[PDB]
């Protein structure tokens, strides 16, 4: 299952995808991708659309 990351950055926006089996499996790599760029804020997750969005 392919996931999609949504980094709603007012100063710097971006996105990335990673192959995973569960929302927790992908979030593990996704959360690291954002954090690596000094990104931190309101982390949200959707089970219906299966997409993650972070409102900085």
């Amino acid at each position: 299952m392919t996931f999609k990351l949504i980094i709603n950055g007012k100063t710097l926006k971006g996105e990335t995808t990673t192959e995973a089996v569960d929302a927790a499996t992908a979030e593990k790599v996704l959360k690291q991708y954002a954090n690596d760029n000094g990104i931190d804020g309101e982390w949200t997750y959707d089970d219906a659309t299966k997409t993650f969005t972070v409102t900085e």
